[PDB]
Parts: C-alpha cells; structure tokens; sequence
C-alpha cells in the first residue's frame, strides 16, 4: 500500500502534464488534416466526398497489412535480413511493431517463438553482462593494486562504470544519428532511451528509410550496439539491486 | 561462449521460418494494394497519378502526427483517460505506440518520466507479486497442515500456481476478447501473450475502437488485468530462478 498510493498520483500527474504538453499539437494536426481534406475536395470537384472515403479506406486497408503507404517497400519486406532482426526485436521484449505477423499460422508461431526465446535471450544478455563485469573488475582491481586501494575506490569504479554507460548509450549516439539519419538531438536521445529500456514505441527505427544511402553493415552495427546496451543495463541493474541492500543497511547508521 | 552460438542459430532458424510463413501473404498484400491503386486511376481517369501521390502524401502526414486516417478519432485523443493509460504503457515497458509524443518539449519529458517511473514501477509489481505469493503460500501451507504435508507438496502447490497463471492469462482471456472485441481465438491468444511479456507490438490494443459500444469500465478492467498478469509474471520468474538454482544441484543427483 506504500507504493500504489504513490504510483496512482504518479500516473495522475503524468497524465496531467502530457495532456497539456501534447493536446495543442494534436488539435492543430487534426485541424490541418481536415483543412487539407476539404481543400483536396475543392481542388478536385471532379472527385466526390464519397470517393475520398473510398480512397482513404483503400489506403487504411493495407497500411495495416504490411505494405507501406508511400514509396517502395524494401525495408519493411519479409526477406532474410529484415526477418533476422525482427526475430531480435521479438526476443528482446522491444517489439517495435513496424513489421509483425499477419497470418493465423505465423501469429501462432510467434507465440511459441517468444515463449521459448525470450527466457533464453534474457540469460545470454545476463551472461554477457557478468563476463564484461568480470573483465572490468579485474582490470580495475589490478590497476588499483598498482596504485593504492581506498575505502572510496569502489565509489570511483562504480561512478566510472555508470558514466561510461550514460555516455555510450545516451549522449554519444544522438550525434551519430544526427549524421547518418538526419534527426535533431532530442529525437535521437528520445529514441536511444526508448530503445535501451526495451520500450520500443516504433515511431523511430534506425536503419529503415527508403530515402537513405546507408552502408551495408549499418543495421547490424545498430543491432550490436543495442545488444551491448542491454548487457550494460543488466550489469547496472544488478549493481543497483545490491547497492539498494547496501543503502538500506547504511540508513540505520543515520538513525 | 556457449549461449551466443545457440542464440545465432535461433535467430537464423526463426528468420527462415518467418520468411517462409509470411512472405507469400506480404507479397499478395502489396500486389492487391497496387492493383486497387491502378483500379482507382481507372475509375477516375479525371484523376491523375500525381494527384494520387499528393493524396497518399497528405494521408501519410496524418499517421505521423497522430491523427487517425479514417473514422472517429476519440480513442487516440490526448485527454485524461487516454493519457493515464499511455503513462501506464510507458512505465510498464510495454510501449504499444498507438499514441506517442510528437513535440520536442514532450519527447524530452517522456525520457525523464520513463527514467524516474520505470524503476519505481518494476518494484511495485514485484511488491504485489511477493505479497500475493505470501498470501497464497500461507493459505496453501495452512490447508496442507489441516491435511498432511508431503515431500512433493511443493510440486502440487507450484503446479497449481503455474496452471492458475496459464489459465487466467492465456486460455480464458481470448474468449472474453472473442465476445467484447470480435477477434477470433488466435488473435486473442497472440495479443494476450504479447502483452503479458511486455513486448507490445501495437497492432492489437484492447479497448480502442470507434466502432464499439464498450462499457465505461472495460478499459480500466483491462489495465488491472494487465497489472495482475505482470505481478504473476514476476512471481513466476522468481520461482523459475529458484527452481533453476535447485536443479543446478539436482543434476548431480543423476550423476
Ligand atoms: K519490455
Ligand atoms: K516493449
Ligand atoms: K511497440
Ligand atoms: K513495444
Ligand atoms: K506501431
């Protein structure tokens, strides 16, 4: 009852701030959509309203079948490269949703695929995490022996690790995405945080743009960066779990 | 090491089976799209190709800003009811993506909102899990004392727990969704699993349809069911960690 009574208000205030940060933009977007609707109607008096509804229905009929509304459909295709990373988005609980199964045969295969892969992959990432943590800790302790160990040395190593993670996964990438994707900084940072926390809305996906000249290995570099980010996330979350025991001990000292 | 090769083979075979399962349907979908695309121009020779491209462009502008392509647009609105459940999907790492921020001011608020809420919510769910597990094991041990305790009573109680979870979260819900949402069974089961594992593609959301006569509490009942499912998931994953620690020794019994 101590947590729910705070998270209820957390959701309330989140909604209260989102409703004012976003609603003006949504209203102006709807108004512009309807204005351009009527102005396309007046541009083609030859085209009737009840035909515009048919065109809209056709466009929405296959925008949820997989084919993109505009341009070519090479990046949302179902061939080997796209599928090998759709599998990854499935088994890392990210689930962007730009490509998803649309057949009763596949929709049922994806269930067992997730049920058998997600628990496996969440261990592989933890294994990578513990291995890299062992390497970092042995290097740090060797260099601390070459120096002097300190009661605050663990503070130094932990802070170095945390700042390494923050730099590599929230402050450096947005510039790479400014360069190769032509997003501004806020978009790149927002997308990086969304992807790292396995939220994955699916409005910003890296390496999928018909109007782009990506290098042949850009997508796989993105995927590898995502995997390393998830591994560091596992390491830091276990470290913070243990440091929470530490601080719940140290609090009684203050009493 | 040992896990990475298995993961790579898993990704390869998953990509193969997905490509063979989905590619025919995807190809026929886009072929039908292009067929009706030309059929529209056939219906309106008065309409031109470039007019069609401008219409498609205007429509593709909508799906980005958030305004829906067709029909009534109340369920994707940004008022209080939608905003509360959007904050929920943000702080449970589900992230459907049917509604998302589109302003640089909000896109940056969502980052700090997630960073401060997701670690909080992942504890509240663990708290609910541990509390319900305490209550359930308490009742089970009381009723086992009233009867007789057994060396395999853990098997009984744990299997009862697991079947309770599976039933209430993957086998019963699809019928409720058959009734109130008019999906078939495979869609409902797929959606239930993909929501329980915090994947959340965002093609099936329960409670958003302009052509619906939902009851005023349907959406919040769905959200509460989702939260209880996540709590049971926490309980079961902790149980799995414990039983796996157990079997890592129990294997030597077979040796
Ligand atoms: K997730
Ligand atoms: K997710
Ligand atoms: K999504
Ligand atoms: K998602
Ligand atoms: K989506």
């Amino acid at each position: 009852p101590l947590l729910t009574s705070a998270i209820i208000f957390y959701l309330a205030i989140g909604a209260a701030i989102f409703e004012v940060l976003e609603e003006p933009h949504w209203k102006e977007a709807k108004k512009n959509y309807y204005t351009q609707k009527l102005h396309l109607l007046k541009e083609f008096p030859c085209l009737s309203q009840e035909g515009l509804d048919k065109i809209l229905q056709v466009v929405s009929d296959a925008a949820d079948q997989g084919v993109a509304i505009t341009g070519n459909q090479t990046f949302n295709n179902w061939n080997w490269p796209n599928a090998m990373i759709f599998a990854a988005t499935v088994i890392t609980t990210i689930g962007y949703g730009n490509v998803a199964p649309k057949t009763p045969a596949g929709r049922l295969f994806c269930v067992f695929y997730g049920l058998f892969g997600v628990p496996l992959c969440l261990t592989w990432i933890s294994a990578l995490g513990k291995f890299f943590g062992g390497r970092a800790k042995r290097l740090g302790q060797f260099l601390t022996r070459r120096g002097v160990s300190l009661r605050k040395a663990q503070i130094t190593c932990t802070a170095i690790f945390i700042v390494w993670g923050v730099l590599v996964h929230l402050v450096i990438p947005p510039f790479v995405f400014m360069v190769t994707e032509e997003w501004n900084y806020i978009e790149g940072l927002y997308y990086s945080f969304i992807t790292i926390s396995t939220i994955g809305f699916g409005d910003f996906v890296a390496g999928v743009n018909p109007s782009a000249n990506y290098h042949a290995l850009y997508r796989y570099f993105v995927e590898l960066w995502i995997y390393l980010g998830l591994a560091w996330l596992s390491l830091f979350v276990n470290w913070k779990v243990s440091m929470f025991v530490e601080v719940h001990k140290a609090i009684k000292k203050r009493r």
